[PDB]
């Protein structure tokens, strides 16, 4: 049973890559942290930033989140990140996916004591 922040580390971290190389990077990763069981997952964003770099971001800029809360806080800094989306063709349990590298700012809402990412609300 996982928790907020745990489930946050395994569904956007991924510290050991500076940037996707290949476009088959989100197929790879969406499987291995085990977002494509039962059900492709639509969207999901990587960061490839160390894990202290993206808790930190809980101290920067204080923002809203698109739902109206008022706990997420932008990356002062651009991140390496990779936005990996369903393709039209995708369909459980093959599911397929466009793998896009930026360099972005992150927003992220927080939470708890440690006070930590446990959403990924956009990037910009
Ligand atoms: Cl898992
Ligand atoms: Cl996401
Ligand atoms: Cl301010
Ligand atoms: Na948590």
């Amino acid at each position: 049973k996982e928790t907020a922040a745990a489930k946050f580390e395994r569904q956007h971290m991924d510290s050991s890559t500076s940037a996707a190389s290949s476009s088959n990077y989100c197929n790879q990763m969406m499987k291995s942290r085990n977002l494509t069981k039962d059900r492709c997952k639509p969207v999901n964003t990587f960061v490839h930033e160390s894990l202290a770099d993206v808790q930190a971001v809980c101290s920067q800029k204080n923002v809203a989140c698109k739902n109206g809360q008022t706990n997420c806080y932008q990356s002062y800094s651009t991140m390496s990140i990779t936005d990996c989306r369903e393709t039209g063709s995708s369909k459980y349990p093959n599911c397929a996916y466009k793998t896009t590298q930026a360099n972005k700012h992150i927003i992220v809402a927080c939470e708890g004591n440690p006070y930590v990412p446990v959403h990924f609300d956009a990037s910009v």
